This record gives structure tokens, sequence and C-alpha cells, in this order.
């Protein structure tokens, strides 16, 4: 297991055809999960499911800049279940990460932030036992 929060370094940033998985397992009663892809104090990408907001799941998607979030862009499609393994993959295309949970695509989110390459650290949190965090080129 990994310690969660857990940094995944991105080196050099991403870059097109590069693909993050991060394998684990949602806590029991789990109220949110959180991926930040991180620019510096900048998130180009939070993924943010959560649990029971207002008594619904949604997945929150957004970015922060300068201390700022911006505009959310909100997925009620929640493929997590709480108790349950599950697959992220986050696969960045040219004009947006497409992400993918359990083999079937959750969301896309078009890139807010354009310097791909300075895109250097994943952080993920939340209530998850996280098994692996990793990348590999396709
Ligand atoms: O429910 C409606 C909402 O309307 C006002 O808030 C508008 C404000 O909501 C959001 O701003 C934040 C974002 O932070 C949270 O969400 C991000 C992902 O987007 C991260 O997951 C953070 O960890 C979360 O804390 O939400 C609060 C307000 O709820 C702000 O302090 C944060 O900036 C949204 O992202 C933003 O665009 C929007 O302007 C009202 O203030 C709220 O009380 C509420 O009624």
């Amino acid at each position: 297991p990994l310690i969660v929060p857990y940094n995944l370094p991105l080196p050099g940033g991403v870059v097109p055809r590069m693909l993050i998985t991060i394998l684990g397992t949602v806590k029991p009663n789990a109220n949110r999960i959180a991926l930040d892809f991180q620019r510096g104090n900048d998130v180009a990408f939070h993924f943010n499911p959560r649990f029971n907001e207002n008594n619904r799941r949604v997945i929150v998607c957004n970015t922060k800049l300068d201390n700022n979030w911006g505009r959310e862009e909100r997925q009620s499609v929640f493929p997590f279940e709480s108790g349950k393994p599950f697959k992220i993959q986050v696969l960045v295309e040219p004009d947006h990460f497409k992400v993918a949970v359990n083999d079937a695509h959750l969301l896309q989110y078009n890139h807010r932030v354009k310097k791909l390459n300075e895109i250097s650290k994943l952080g993920i949190s939340g209530d998850i036992d996280l098994t692996s965090a990793s990348y590999t080129m396709i």
C-alpha cells in the first residue's frame, strides 16, 4: 500500500499519450477522493469524486490558478462505490485529460493549463487505500 495523500512526480510534466494509472480501494463510508495534477501551486486538473454532496454523488473537476478555483465541471456518472477497488486511468490527450474508471470512459477535461510539461506532480488524496500510482507512455 501507498500512504495517502500520495505524491506521484510526473518528470518533465505531462504530454499527450501519457497514461496515468491509479489503483486503490474506496474506504467504507468514504466521502471524497481527489486527484490533483499540479503545476507548482496551481492545480491544472482536479478530479474529485464526492460521495455525499447534498446526498448526491458527483465528480467535480476544476482548475486552481493562483489559489482560485475556477468553473467546476461536474459529472453525475459516478462509477465509484464505497468499499470497492477501482482503477482510474488518466490519459493525456492533445486537448484534454481523458479519464476512464474500471475500463469505462468517464469524462474528459479540456486543458485550461497549457504548459503541460510543467504539470509535474500528481497528488492523490481522500478516502482510499492506495495500491499503486504509475504512468506509462502509450
Ligand atoms: O453550492 C453553491 C455554492 O455557491 C457559492 O460558491 C461558488 C463557488 O463554489 C466553488 O468554489 C469552491 C471550490 O472549492 C471546492 O471545490 C474545489 C473543486 O472545484 C475543490 O474540491 C475544493 O477542495 C473544494 O473546497 O467551493 C467553495 C464554495 O463552496 C469555495 O470556497 C471554493 O472556491 C466553485 O469551484 C467556484 O467556481 C464557485 O465560485 C457559495 O459560496 C457556496 O456556499 C455554495 O452555496
